[PDB]
């Protein structure tokens, strides 16, 4: 009833990476290593790098799923709020209830789990292009952390799983997410609060 969040590199040395975007007022997505937390604006591009030490087999996939970070909310499905699920902002592929979308990948598949009712989005694991050492997935988060009747100010984690063609686990990583109007300021504030504590 709760997806695992345990970091697991597995046989292929799977782990995430994030750009260094800074904390200027104009930044739309920024990652805090000290907090392991991504701060982003609503429906803006969030580049997430995938790093491996060796190439996984053909048919390997990469799945993203959100869960509530607090244990007392972890069994509740993370979904878009009653406003955003009805705002007709469909990209033609993501169900309107799904918080997490993949941008610019026609091979993305969206799952409503028949047993847990949780949402996820999964893409093929592509090898790095010539001249690159990693691959990047562009995610979008489609509600604010503050949306009433949805996340309702509760923090979430995104869990990224590397899976074989049957869906079996090959690797796992995760990060907290705050979707907010001013990610640069909020990252600075939370990093200062951590330093003071
Ligand atoms: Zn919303």
């Amino acid at each position: 009833s709760v997806p695992s969040q345990k970091t697991y590199q597995g046989s292929y040395g799977f782990r995430l990476g994030f750009l260094h975007s800074g904390t200027a007022k104009s930044v739309t997505c920024t990652y805090s290593p000290a907090l392991n937390k991504l701060f982003c604006q609503l429906a803006k591009t969030c580049p997430v790098q995938l790093w491996v030490d060796s190439t996984p087999p053909p048919g390997t996939r990469v799945r993203a799923m959100a869960i509530y970070k607090q244990s007392q909310h972890m069994t509740e499905v993370v979904r878009r709020c009653p406003h955003h699920e009805r705002c007709s902002d469909s990209d033609g592929l993501a169900p309107p209830q799904h918080l997490i979308r993949v941008e610019g990948n026609l091979r993305a598949e969206y799952l409503d789990d028949r047993n847990t009712f949780r949402h996820s989005v999964v893409v093929p694991c592509e090898p790095p292009e010539v001249g690159s050492d990693c691959t990047t997935i562009h995610y979008n988060y489609m509600c604010y952390s503050s949306c009433m009747g949805g996340m309702n100010r509760r923090p979430i984690l995104t869990i990224i799983t590397l899976e074989d063609s049957s869906g079996n686990l090959l690797g796992r990583d995760s990060f907290e997410v705050r979707v907010c109007a001013c990610p640069g300021r909020d990252r600075r504030t939370e990093e200062e609060n951590l330093r003071k504590k």
